[PDB]
This record gives structure tokens, sequence and C-alpha cells, in this order.
């Protein structure tokens, strides 16, 4: 698995070890940086 917000079109929060959530959806948790929404996954590596 990896960036589960991609099914959806979003893009995917840098280290996510290390991101505090500030999104929690059906998408899982995600991360805001930039002003822009990433999605957060532990199976985010590539």
């Amino acid at each position: 698995a990896s960036c589960w917000a991609q099914s959806q079109g979003y893009n995917c929060c840098n280290n996510p070890s290390s991101t505090k959530v500030e999104y929690t959806d059906a998408s899982g948790q995600w991360g805001v940086q930039n002003g822009q929404w990433c999605g957060i996954d532990y199976s985010y590596g590539q």
C-alpha cells in the first residue's frame, strides 16, 4: 500500500511519522504543509 489519498487525487506528506495531522477522514489522517493537503501514510516511502 502507499499514499492512499492518491485514489482521490491529493498529494502525500513527506515523512508522515513526524507530520502533525490536521486532517482526518475516511482517507486516514493527513497533514497540512505549504497550505496544501497531503496524504499521511506509513507505507508512503516512494
